[PDB]
């Protein structure tokens, strides 16, 4: 048996854009992401799959079923987001000097919030309140995230930017987005504080800037390849996090965190340990040192950035193998996320439907490194596998949950594990083919089915432990019967 | 939902030789099969794996744990056998003309049973009583089978026979074995009737004669290749069944059946339907027409054979594809049981760790054909898959259970489904590598673990139905992620 | 036995950029493609592999060895290009009598005086080196098809990074009529200089891939990688008129045959209800182009016109072929299906159970017969198979790939098609564009460390074919699908 | 370049039973093997495949075509056997001065008079046909190694079904000294008849496989398939004395070199603690046999003796080699491991990640060097590589298999070993015993419907090797492991 503390919670995470649509009446056409996946040129180029999110799992209409299943599964925590575009589908009056690089302060008060109130979509706010009330009535502890990638179209036209036209709404390249984000977050906290337990400002901001402006083959908006603009987007996102933090704290006393995409960086040979550290600096610490210690880049300390974080949401799937170079370090293909789909890595480890390598030890690595650097408590806010057949998921689930136990045992303050995800959903540029659910979705009927891994998770959650009977699943899925 | 009748029972089947040994004190060295798998020449030839049954799962010592798990799984029926060799390890006095071909009668009465009593091993009888009492106390309905392949060494020395020496104890080639089998079965019924619900005389007698004397590459005792001796063994086994039936009925009023190995015979092309019928005649009907209608081979009717059956135990794994020949019919490799391990058949269907093709429709075929010919009620007494990883079993389980539902819906009287098996066990000449358990066995510690399929079976059994939530598993395991 | 006419030639095709560099002093940094593959942002995005052409097979210095092996192998035809950038590495003077705002280029006047001026700007070392290569070529008895263009443009004509970034103020490649004007002049110039060595001309290699991958299929990492339906059409329009202007230019200086080389797939119906889908696909991917440069039929804005300056500008068709495309009828028209043709997994099997190559291309030789006979029946121009081959480092499938496709050409001739040679892609491994060196198409293996060439068993098979002018009885079993059971699925 | 001595020969080996039948009038129903493979019970048990040798490649009638192709391929040596059963299809008179109960056969007197008597019983059509085959062989410049025995015994000497059934009252094959006596006479007889055509002799092909698979490895479906450690030893004991008696018999009539051909694997240690395990394996599978027939050392019942009638009966060693065997130390001795060598899955990869053949045999060329040099250092007798090859219908791995093993022979010579030729198994596909026709080892493919031979690309590779007496620079990259990524795992 591997027993968790009595206060530890098991649950799940999901995103508005990936899961909301699918039931008639749920359509939200007003985001950069909506426009982006319907774009004819993006489709012809294969940058997006051609699948459309309005044919999704339909959480907007069917949330009661989702919560029903989650309760039967013994889950006690959930992390969701509100979609910005649903609440403010229409542009807000211009507020503020747009040419200033830094946004050190955004003044928000009772009067300003009441003014915003008059622009807000009331049907959308009331519907979210209905969803969250039903969530809370199942005994689910609620982490509310403000941002999980789609921006209102009135703040970002991604096709214009893709085309190299910077005269329109430019998303994270514009301090106007920073300013409005802080206000949105204060506003939502103001409206929903009575239901919320903890807050997250944003989900994986590193992926937004990284795939948006460098990893353009990913088909993420706006898909404009520029090292310079990628840095600008990340700089603005950092400030937006700090201002959203201050905004929420002006209205609520509850914990405010952030959710971030992590890999476990691993040395190719024992000569590559420095390369691991440089990779950790460049992919992780630089960002967290900014919003925790105020350290940013000349290398300065910004007092408006310092201390703006109460907890860390750890998202984790797999490792990245690095080696030392003359000029620095490189990542290696054939490991981590750079493998063949439904095959084996260069290390002989099985890969998912998405080509991601099975490497649960990485999670222990990531949890304990954060803990040793910052001493902030953590949730595992995302962890899971693309696996429609359910072959690897039982092993994936138990192995990762074990590593969390390992992390706690070593002293790290980790307070919950939230699987990605409760049900299948729309996997961004990849469409519906990448199925991460504990529950399978038949997209024709929106009916949910329990994969055997869901029954395994029920065992874990109901008992607050990896029980004796399922302990063998803390191992690598046998590769011999699997595709190579 | 697929709901079964309120009286339908879900459970499991297991064999004494495959599951009993493994705990110190359980060793039974006195069978043909024990001798056969320890034989140095058999080992060097690769006819047996080299694995030894005394290193098994240890049901003899650990039966309470097995039954505990079965109860938690919601099972309500079990079929086991007593091992003949445990009860009579030593030769019994010669009774009876050994050169007579037919055994039409074996006289058994109270006095003869008391005489046998004085030869019986009392420790073994008392231990079995303890096992079965504990079984019944979990609310398990009990089918007791008399014979599941091992014969006492004093009735069969398989190495002598393998060597072409017929002067020793010759197993099913000798009417002495028939005579003693009838007495053993009456004796066991006499001892255990208060605990037993239904009886089976024997398990898969067709496999005993077929692999014993024709399919000699299987490594079944005595491994002497002879069409003639295979017929002789089957003739004696048939008579032994009829005499065991009469023996049990002299002592008990309870239902007496038999458990038999079935394939579903399928035509290669639509020109091969007659070939299917000939295959069914040669592999199935000839045997059942003997013990039900007394029809045997000149083609006669034996009154001592007629009507000796109350129910049919249907064992089923996969299909056999046949085609018409000039001289008759042939079976095709690349389908059914003749496939590559962990691969796909010639029809693109996934195969097991044993190379057996996924074909659940065959079970409906087999159930309804028996029903339409004889109108005897049936149990599915064996059905399962060699699958250590648990990749295919959830699908295999739900799909086959569905076909049973299909059979009932069409009118067939089927009263239970017994999965092969509750836990991993010693798979004959193949050893421990073929793992059929709903529970995984760690052979070092004898600890049992729940594979995700066990949690799926708990759903089925507790509800008496394939529930809505697991209904997607009534499909073929996706082949793309699997080895080809 | 499958015998070819006595005049039919077996050989190979090769491209300057893919094969020239690798030997000391061979480097040509002055193309869009060179800049494109060295670009740090393109590298970080994985648009390009990170392999660099300057570490290539070194034909620039080792051409005598290549030619030696090709002669040993009994080859009798070769098709090569001159790299524009090596001849004119620096810009030429903005031309007289030229309006950059005019959509159409109906004429480009080139005379002996203009040619003599151009000659002042040409790199003489490059010109002399190419003469040395081609002389050596002809000395082995190889018939020579000289192609003018095989993708890289001089940087002074195209800065692809600028265009990638959405900046159209600089040199914009096929988006500019200046490039059309200069291409015409370049082709006339090369013909004027090399006509004593050339047997037949091609203007261009696969223009449809340049426009298509450059401006629509941007995940392929082709320059300038700017996603735009509108700009893809403009590039294709300009490339069409460039072909016509180049044909006139070559004809002003030469009597020899002038063709074009084009990328083809065989369009195949998913079900028997999809035959119209195939015809629409053939219209959109093939006929529209050739009806323009043969029949002068084209669309400019919104109208279907005939341009007398485009009509009749083709003497022969270079058929490039690898695999099929499976199409199905839609409400809005037709779509291609993944899991067939070039959209399969690498080293696997297609949805039809046919083996795929290192590049994920489906084995489908019957498509070649389909393509050759369709071109024949529509236009009645003679053709060459100018590119056919497989990415196969291990040499598992190539022996089958080669014999089978060569059989399909024999079948095409038998049906009446005028097909005059077969040219394998390629003699030796080379630099496969954005994919780098890992895609190995050679009959000969290249060790990139030593630049040594090795005969794959397929090269020995090809020698049998070429020396005999036939698929001989002894190798005829190779006219079949590589067995799939021993291969990866 | 890897060059061989000017006297080294490249060729092939072939067996009568596997290759002769298939043409009208070639049938030879009079062997244990023939009866064994037609047996209904053996068929139903799947001990034999159900394929029949009379539908084979037809060397009996088509030998001129085989020889034609072998000469085209530049081969210069061949090793064939005569089938005993074709020469003596009927029993011979029970012999004078012979006690069937004696364990040892120390002498078999054969003189000219006895030979002339035997000649009265020999089938003359068979003898003349073999002369015609061998004359044609020699006329292509092939050096001829004639082997006396390659597994089938005349039925009058062995009824395998009777023995399978445990009935030892009939003709019992290698379990009877009568078979030893007759083999000696047969070999002297064949030498007496064919010595003008023969260059070197072998008595036997792989006697260890006959005894081993016949009496222990019974799942292999070899005759008589009677499982007995004791009878395997008796068969091997008799086969050893048969070899000695045959050597004396041949020497009574011929001056030429007389050797034996033997099945070898390379024993390899699982871990570095297993080197003694390897030596014990080499003792039990190899040295015990050769110490008997070279040094006269043997065990009879319970004692280690020297027999002067066994000592020195060998002039050369025929090395047969396919793959390795991995062994590990046990308390009781040593064991072989599955997942390496010949115990792998077909068309897959071994536990060491090395590719396996259609037969499930692991690619391990370094084992050949190990085997050749071990024999050399122990006995200092010259050797031939008499069997080496791969079951590979598609020809994917064979080009690598061939070049790599041929390299390992070059390495053996370089180290000092006297190795005088390499003979591929085999020229053409044939009947692979209990496996039937599906295991295809030919450099040439056989279509069993027409009996036509086809050159696999490996045959072209072999022609390069043989005509040059070298692995040439051009094919030297084949001295490597077939890439596993494109193959089935
Ligand atoms: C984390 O990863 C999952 C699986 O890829 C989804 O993309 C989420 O939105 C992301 F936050
Ligand atoms: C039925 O089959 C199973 C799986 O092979 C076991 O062998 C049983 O003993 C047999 F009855
Ligand atoms: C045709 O295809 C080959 C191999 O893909 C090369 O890319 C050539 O340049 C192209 F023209
Ligand atoms: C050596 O092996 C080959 C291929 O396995 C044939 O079986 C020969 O007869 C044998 F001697």
């Amino acid at each position: 048996m591997y027993s968790f503390p009595n206060s530890f919670r098991f649950g799940w995470s999901q995103a508005g854009f990936q899961s909301e649509m699918g039931t008639p009446g749920s359509e939200d056409p007003n985001t950069d992401w909506y426009k982006w996946v319907h774009d004819p040129e993006n489709m012809a180029a294969g940058l997006v799959s051609g699948d459309l999110p309005e044919n999704g799992p339909g959480y907007w209409g069917n949330y009661k079923t989702f919560h029903d299943n989650a309760q039967k599964m013994g889950l006690k925590i959930a992390r969701l987001n509100v979609e910005w575009s649903r609440i403010f589908p229409n542009p807000l009056p211009r507020p503020f000097d747009e040419s200033k690089q830094d946004v050190t302060e955004v003044e928000i008060n009772e009067n300003e919030l009441k003014r915003l109130d008059e622009y807000a979509n009331k049907d959308a706010l009331n519907h979210y309140r209905e969803i969250f009330k039903d969530l809370k009535s199942r005994g689910l502890y609620f982490i509310l995230n403000m941002y999980h990638w789609p921006l209102p179209l009135w703040l970002h036209d991604p096709i214009r930017v893709r085309r190299g036209d910077f005269t329109g709404p430019s998303g994270w390249l514009s301090t106007r987005t920073v300013y409005e984000f802080a206000r949105f977050s204060a506003y939502i906290a103001w409206k929903f504080d009575d239901l919320v337990d903890e807050y997250s400002t944003m989900n994986e901001p590193n992926v937004v800037g990284g795939l948006g402006y460098v990893g353009v083959k990913s088909g993420f908006p706006p898909g404009y390849l520029s090292f310079e603009l990628s840095r600008r987007a990340m700089y603005n996102i950092i400030q937006a996090h700090a201002r959203a933090y201050d905004g929420i704290k002006s209205v609520s006393k509850k914990p405010v965190g952030i959710i971030y995409a992590n890999s476990s960086f691993q040395p190719l040979t024992d000569k590559d340990m420095e390369a691991v550290e440089m990779a950790e600096n460049d992919n992780r610490w630089w960002f967290f040192d900014a919003i925790i210690r105020g350290e940013i880049t000349e290398k300065i300390v910004r007092d408006d950035l310092k201390g703006r974080l109460d907890w860390i949401g750890v998202n984790y799937y797999t490792r990245t193998v690095v080696k030392r170079t003359e000029k620095g370090y490189v990542s290696l293909g054939g490991y981590g996320h750079g493998c063949e789909r439904n095959s084996v890595s260069l290390a002989g480890l099985p890969t998912s439907d998405f080509g991601w390598e099975f490497f649960p030890e990485g999670l222990y690595d990531v949890l304990t490194k954060y803990w040793n650097r910052y001493h902030l408590y953590m949730y595992v806010t995302e962890n899971g596998i693309a696996d429609d057949a359910d072959y690897q998921r039982p092993y994936y689930l138990v192995s990762h949950v074990y590593q969390v136990h390992r992390a706690i045992n070593s002293g790290a303050d980790v307070r919950g594990y939230l699987h990605w995800s409760l049900a299948d959903n729309y996997e961004w540029a990849s469409g519906f083919s990448m199925r991460f659910g504990l529950l399978k979705v038949d997209y024709n009927t929106k009916r949910l089915y329990w994969r055997p891994s869901a029954l395994v998770y029920r065992e874990i959650a109901t008992n607050g432990a990896i029980t004796d009977e399922i302990e063998h699943l803390n191992s690598v899925p046998p590769v011999k019967p699997l595709r190579h």
